[PDB]
């Protein structure tokens, strides 16, 4: 299939993409802005937000989105922006969220991380209407937290690590059973970023350093890798209509500026059809 950029966005840290109303909905977690992409028309929408955001979910029974801010988890409305719903972490840790994913009981999993990548101080968190609980501990970069289709399986990943771990995941939103699901090998300077869980089970991951993103067996075995034009890739999402669009966030951050010469669609946001569909979005059960 023909990879298309579908936004010469040039973002400096494209992160968090979501389908959501049949739009695509993403970040850019440094130039601090939701954007918004409309596939049928091409409109483009960009929110600044008051501090760097990391990630985005729409919410059961209620409107808007709740956010990943620097300075908490937030409810998001574009006509009336932001507002505290919980600090989740102490501020002199220097932390800030990241990447999150729902469950489909509606339970936001969402990791911190420490804003400088140096400290081990990042945590996963599981959020719900029973409150928030610390899941996973002494990560520096956390990311991709995902769920099987079934719902026994999670995955979350120690990016600086290159491991992606699985976990058995109990109905009661219990974590046990951790054990190491990818060790990436694919380079000195590849490192996984954001993964999803497509309809079969299969994991996709992009790859940081690895111009592309590479689709994972439920048995761990790469099946399949995609390329595109930009070093740093983020973050995999499944939209259109059947669920078979797979688009992909990327990052300008920490190339130079003869690599962005050389590859100046960095930051872009980029198509692909593929074969298998992915999960339908689900909505956090705040309340
Ligand atoms: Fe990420």
């Amino acid at each position: 299939a023909q990879v298309t950029c579908v936004w010469d966005l040039k973002a400096t840290l494209g992160e968090g993409p979501i389908w959501h109303g049949d739009t695509l909905w993403f970040v850019d977690i440094k130039q601090r802005k939701i954007h918004n992409y409309h596939p049928a028309t091409g409109e483009r929408f960009s929110f600044d937000a008051p501090d760097q955001v990391t990630f985005l979910a729409p919410i059961v029974g209620a409107t808007g989105f709740v956010v990943g801010l620097k300075t908490g988890i937030h409810r998001f409305h574009p006509a009336t922006g932001f507002s505290l719903l919980l600090e989740v972490e102490d501020a002199a840790l220097n932390n800030r969220p990241n990447d999150a994913t729902v469950d489909a009981q509606g339970r936001l999993w969402f990791g911190t991380m420490h804003d400088g990548e140096e400290n081990n101080s990042g945590s996963l968190y599981r959020m719900d209407l029973t409150g928030v609980a610390r899941m996973d501990r002494d990560i520096c970069i956390t990311n991709g937290p995902c769920v099987s289709p079934d719902g026994k399986t999670f995955y979350h990943t120690d990016t600086l690590e290159k491991t992606i771990y699985a976990f058995d995941l109990a109905e009661d939103g219990l974590l046990s059973n951790k054990r190491v699901f990818v060790q990436f090998a694919l380079g000195d300077d590849v490192y996984p970023d954001g993964s999803v869980v497509d309809s079969e089970g299969y994991l996709w991951t992009a790859l940081w350093g690895g111009f592309g993103a590479v689709r994972f067996s439920p048995q761990g075995d790469a099946v399949t890798r995609i390329e595109l034009p930009a070093p740093n890739v983020t973050k995999p999402c499944f939209g259109g209509p059947d669920l078979k669009t797979l688009y992909f966030t990327t990052a300008r951050k920490g190339l130079s500026d003869e690599t962005l010469a050389q590859y100046p669609l960095a930051g872009g946001v980029f198509a692909v059809p593929v074969d298998v569909a992915g999960q339908p979005q689900h909505e956090v059960r705040l309340v």
